[PDB]
């Protein structure tokens, strides 16, 4: 299995939902680079894991679900099989990355990536090792009811710039944002 990642776009007061939808008007170009950075393959015969919460999974649109062209994982205790349309059912994040190991996933994904819901990002943040974190920073304030984790920047360092991710800035419906890739490995 590959790297180990989140992905997230995060108002300036750190909002990522709001009632369990984004707290900003849809950023179409913003869309389309959360699809490419999860779906674009580091590997032959491989796909894309995504793992995410369940308040995450029922957030997305139903035309937008599952992921095509990734492996779609839901976290949950309460729920007994994957959702309609997923794949896997985890109970927790650890769960999911021990899963990822068996014979019926090691052979078949490379990158896993962790979409949400804040929960999911803050044991992923705190749990030791090799993360990286490629945050959308969408620059207004937005009402929100959900909030990204603290990125702790003693161990998160802000890359320079990174391969496939524009630097500059953005903007989409008046509102303008910047692309960031954070890595840890502690
Ligand atoms: N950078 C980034 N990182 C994520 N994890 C994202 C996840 C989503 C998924 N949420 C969502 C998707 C649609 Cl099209 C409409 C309504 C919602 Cl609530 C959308 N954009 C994201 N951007």
């Amino acid at each position: 299995v590959g790297s180990l990642n989140c992905i997230v776009a995060v108002s300036q007061n750190m909002g990522i939902g709001k009632n369990g939808d984004l707290p900003w008007p849809p950023l179409r170009n913003e869309f389309r680079y959360f699809q490419r950075m999860t779906t674009t393959s580091s590997v032959e015969g491989k796909q894309n894991l995504v793992i995410m919460g369940k308040k995450t999974w029922f957030s997305i649109p139903e035309k937008n679900r599952p992921l095509k062209g990734r492996i779609n994982l839901v976290l949950s205790r309460e729920l007994k099989e994957p959702p309609q349309g997923a794949h896997f059912l985890s109970r927790s994040l650890d769960d999911a990355l021990k899963l990822t190991e068996q014979p019926e996933l090691a052979n078949k994904v490379d990158m896993v990536w962790i979409v949400g819901g804040s929960s999911v990002y803050k044991e992923a943040m705190n749990h030791p090792g090799h993360l990286k974190l490629f945050v959308t920073r969408i620059m207004q304030d937005f009402e929100s009811d959900t909030f990204f984790p603290e990125i702790d920047l003693e161990k998160y360092k802000l890359l320079p710039e990174y391969p496939g991710v524009l630097s500059d800035v953005q903007e989409e419906k008046g509102i303008k944002y910047k692309f960031e890739v954070y890595e840890k490995n502690d």
